[PDB]
């Protein structure tokens, strides 16, 4: 029943931030070092790209039209019709060598995204240089906490009272109390401790049953976690090791899309993993996900 299929063979260097746009039946994502925001029309099977001038680490839908994205250390807005990209807000202005990493829109339309020191190789970087931010609908930015190694996967409970969060080099999935009307968070705690063979926790999405799916970078898998118990429910393996993120999409959010990377693989690794950097689809998981929220500014 569970089927893993490589569905887009474009060999991205580090595919990240998959988000399903049901209005266009398209998958949006980024290829970070390639400095492109990608939109894959799954019907026509055509990919369109917007080139940007710095590494781009996440993309989200913008409610009023178009898209938003994290490029370098700037929150940016994109009009797809004119390919125009402009800055909404900047962060980490006191940092020499930082960039945004993962980001996602909360259930009130705020664009959460966190930063990291820039890497020279995978997970080789200055420690604790990142912070978590959110871009509010009025374009102001809230700073939540600092000392982040690599800001990564994040999502919100279905009752909108819990915020789930991954700093990759903590090797844990954490939770906070979260207030929907204000976007405030409180009382960080560990919810899941990654096993050795699960490697580095990367991207994460919630499903319609309130369980969490986490992409395991270097672990060649996604895992399903119960945040209520702190236990793993399921593991699904993929034929690429550097699985970076996941989201639900397609008909009624019943299909999972998984991004991955070829950056960091040596000659032998590339040969063992011919689909490194491609987009995968997983069907038959037996759960559906939920629609992404759109940025409200
Ligand atoms: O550290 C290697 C990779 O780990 C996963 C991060 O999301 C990505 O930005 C980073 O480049
Ligand atoms: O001051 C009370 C208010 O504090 C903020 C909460 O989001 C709101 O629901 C509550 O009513
Ligand atoms: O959302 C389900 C659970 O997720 C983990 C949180 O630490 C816990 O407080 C919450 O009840
Ligand atoms: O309520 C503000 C915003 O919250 C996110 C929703 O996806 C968007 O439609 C809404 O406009
Ligand atoms: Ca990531």
């Amino acid at each position: 029943s569970i089927k893993v299929e490589c569905v887009l063979r474009e060999n991205y260097r580090c595919g990240e931030s998959p988000v399903w746009e049901e209005a266009s039946q398209s998958l949006l994502f980024v290829d970070i070092p390639s400095k492109i925001i990608c939109r894959w029309d799954t019907v026509s099977n055509q990919v369109q790209r917007v080139a940007v001038d710095a590494p781009v680490s996440s993309v989200a839908l913008r409610q009023l039209g178009g898209y938003v994205a994290t490029i370098g250390t700037k929150f940016c807005a994109l009009n797809w019709e004119n390919q125009s990209v402009f800055v909404l807000a900047m962060v980490d202005e006191d940092k020499k060598n930082n960039r945004f990493n993962d980001g996602k829109v909360d259930p009130a339309g705020r664009y959460f995204a966190g930063t990291m020191a820039e890497e020279t190789a995978p997970a080789v970087l200055e420690r604790h240089q990142g912070s978590l931010y959110s871009l509010f609908p009025d374009h102001s930015v809230k700073k939540y906490f600092d000392q982040v190694d690599i800001s990564n996967g994040l999502d919100w409970s279905l009752d909108h009272k819990i915020f789930y969060y991954i700093d990759s080099l903590s090797y844990t999935v954490d939770a906070f109390d979260y207030d929907l009307q204000t976007g405030q968070i409180s009382n960080r705690r560990i919810v899941y401790k990654m096993e050795k063979d699960e490697q580095i926790p990367d991207g994460m999405c919630i499903d319609a049953e309130g369980k969490l799916w986490v992409a395991c970078y270097n672990g060649g898998r996604v895992i399903r976690l119960d945040p209520e118990t702190g236990k793993r429910l399921q593991t699904v393996k993929l034929p690429v090791d550097k699985t970076t993120s996941c989201c639900f999409g397609g008909k009624d959010y019943s299909e999972m899309y998984v991004t991955c990377a070829r950056d960091g693989l040596n000659a032998e690794g590339l040969l063992r993993q011919p689909d490194a950097g491609n987009i995968f689809k997983i069907t038959g998981l037996g759960v559906k996900g939920i629609a992404p929220y759109s940025y409200a500014g």
